[PDB]
């Protein structure tokens, strides 16, 4: 079992929730071996305070994949605030990688 | 704010993030949340036949005492940028009928 480092991708919200008062906010990392990994969320340099993250989960091909869940107010998505996805990991080059995810260009 | 009483889920499609439209084959995400009890079944499929490649995480209970989920669908890019559309279904106590499907595809 030779390691493999994680792949991160954000996903924003569904279309459909978007008509809610809180928003999903969606970090999946996958592609990874060893399964011990540790994944935050942040805004502004601060670590956000409701998420939860899956635990991993085997995949097709012997790697591992999880999701973790950042729920925060519509009025702060809507308000172009990033959010970031940080991942730490032993086979990330530099033990450690980031993403982020915003309504604004 | 009561927890422990049933709740129907909301299901929530989700399509690739644009970073891996760099890859050969993508992820299609069905996120699964607010329900209670934790029993569901996930199944993914298109052209009405079900489908092969996907894995469903375990349910975790959520912040508010009820439970989500994520199911991962991987296709072949091409499949998905030809506009297949893919449909998550759900199984769940207290959903209408005790099933929803909620359909996702590329936008032209």
């Amino acid at each position: 079992g030779q390691p493999r480092e994680p792949q991160v991708y954000t996903l924003p919200p569904s279309r459909d929730e978007l008509t809610k008062n809180q928003v999903s906010l969606t970090c999946l990392v996958k592609g990874f071996y060893p399964s011990d990994i540790a994944v935050e969320w942040e805004s502004n340099g601060q670590p956000e305070n409701n998420y939860k993250t899956t635990p991993p989960v085997l995949d097709s091909d012997g790697s591992f994949f999880l999701y973790s869940k950042l729920t925060v107010d519509k009025s702060r998505w809507q308000q172009g605030n990033v959010f970031s996805c940080s991942v730490m990991h032993e086979a990330l080059h530099n033990h450690y990688t980031q993403k982020s995810l915003s309504l604004s260009p």
